[PDB]
């Protein structure tokens, strides 16, 4: 059985936090193209940076070949994923969540190729199936496969049930299953066999990995990215006006472009392997070259350009400087 | 505000394991009738003597002037109360509860008067309400008012998630809520302030209170009755041949009244209290009779009488002695 390179070079650009059975993983993406699937929940009308590094790496698999599947949580937006967060989400209304949807769905389409053949990606919502599913259904045909212990001891949730200063809603306790359940749903649809997500995701993917198994008796994968973090220490994505979004309208791309440039010398190469889709051998050389220039590295310059082209296009990039 | 001497007069037969807000509650009940209910959910095609204590406790109530609502668990029927009991209990179908729920009604139906004026019963079903409910609606709109926290102490479940030999699926960790909500209903639409049950369904109906308060504003009491135990230490209602139905096509009356005829002379004068509408008067008097006729005790005989003709009727009873 042949093995596959692509894991080992995200690897090489930092972007592999955990993954399961990586040489079972390997092999299988050796085998030939795969579907595969990230979802992002509308929290808002519009995603932003934190969502980037995911979304982008959908597209490197479909580099690759595979068939990137980006699921939007039209379900998922109503209950909220409480992993590693200190507080209960808002819960937002059906109508606004709807709305929100469509948005989203709309922003991350051109990221991806749909016109490219059978890795042509995807789009998905899960709504499709939690938006009629009766209560008593999801309980016994989901829930009889949930473990409440093992769900206790999940590390998301670890803290707001140990930390006597938080809690926990049965709302928000909930979520580790529907985000489970989507990955047996996406699996039995479009044969997708692998999830990959944020830092924060692990357990909700796993859950995801145990279902498919339990219910459809097929061995699926998962991976997640890291963490993205600033040398200073501060929180990424974060500026004193809130979130940088992808939307033009939210965030223009002349401020968009204008936030890449204020990237920190000790995390621009870093930066330049998550967000771009320069070769590593192109990143390393630039960096040797500010390291002996003697003039402004040219590194965030670089970086700007190619993360506000990959996000707002050619018509962004020339906006970024009027 | 005058107080009622009901729940004292449970208390003289020892009818009174647990009730919240005694003095309050006690005053609410002179006030007036109040509807008040208890629950069975639909285990089997037919209850048995377990049931029993609780269901002639609802016609104790009513024969005091209040009105009983005996709901049968269409829905939590479906999920199985996990309350005190080691391991999970069967999923059955939907198509089988259904038929059950219909033979449980109609056990139900001749212990409690539904033509006796404004208090007379009324029976529901919780799949009235959960067998068309939205997965997301029920975990939004009940969901959000439990803290998992706080369902992880419930003394009711605290043995499922401590010991090690032993776990609850998410299914059965969810009854909580259903039984919770069924309280809240019944308030909203008969003005249910009241809900009796087994000793072991009293965090089930606290927390009917607690959501009953958060959703409708509503103070609503709660009751449980105590464990039947006997002197020997051995499971009551439990014999060789399993458990003592209250259908005649299950366990004849024949054998119901031999069941109680066996009845040991430590437990038969309390069962006669538990199991009868004799006085504490008559009870007491029959006791100290037995204690000195030098004759065989007639407390078995009279108890077997009484308890076989409210489950069986004047005709079960004729099928005892032939
Ligand atoms: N839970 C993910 C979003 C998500 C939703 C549904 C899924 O199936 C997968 C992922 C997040 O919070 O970003
Ligand atoms: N949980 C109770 C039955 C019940 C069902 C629904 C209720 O609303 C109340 C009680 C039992 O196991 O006996």
């Amino acid at each position: 059985m042949a093995s596959s390179n692509l894991i080992k070079q995200l690897q090489e650009r930092g972007l592999v936090a955990q993954v399961t059975d990586e040489e079972a993983l390997a092999e299988r993406l050796a085998q030939g193209p795969i579907a595969l699937y990230c979802g992002f929940d509308p929290t808002a009308d519009s995603l932003h940076l934190g969502h980037l590094v995911p979304l982008l790496c959908l597209k490197r698999f479909q580099q690759a070949g595979h068939k990137p599947v980006a699921l939007v949580g039209g379900a998922t937006g109503l209950i909220g994923d409480p992993s590693f967060k200190a507080a209960e989400r808002k819960l937002n209304t059906e109508e606004t969540v709807q709305e929100w949807v469509d948005k989203i769905r709309k922003q991350v389409a051109p990221f991806l190729d749909f016109d490219c053949g059978e890795n042509s990606a995807i789009a998905a919502n899960n709504y499709d199936w939690f938006g009629n599913m009766n209560v008593l259904t999801f309980l016994r045909d989901i829930g009889k496969h949930f473990s409440v212990n093992q769900m206790i001891n999940k590390e998301a949730v670890k803290q707001r049930l140990n930390r006597e200063d938080q809690g926990i809603s049965f709302t928000e306790f909930s979520y580790n299953l529907l985000q489970g359940y989507d990955f047996a749903c996406l699996n039995k649809q479009y044969g997708v066999v692998l999830q990959i997500g944020g830092s924060d995701q692990w357990g909700n993917i796993t859950s995801g990995i145990d279902l498919t198994r339990r219910l459809h008796q097929n061995q699926v994968f998962g991976l997640t990215v890291p963490l993205i973090t600033k040398a200073d220490g501060t929180k990424f994505g974060k500026t004193e006006g809130g979130a940088v979004w992808l939307d033009p309208k939210k965030t223009s791309p002349y401020k968009f472009y204008q936030f890449w440039i204020n990237t920190a010398d000790a995390d621009v190469y870093r930066f330049l392997k998550f967000f771009t889709f320069m070769s590593i051998e192109e990143i390393n050389a630039l960096e040797e070259e500010d390291k002996n220039s003697g003039k402004a590295p040219r590194a965030q310059y670089v970086l700007a350009e190619q993360v506000t082209r990959l996000v707002h296009g050619e018509e962004g990039l020339q906006a970024a400087k009027r």
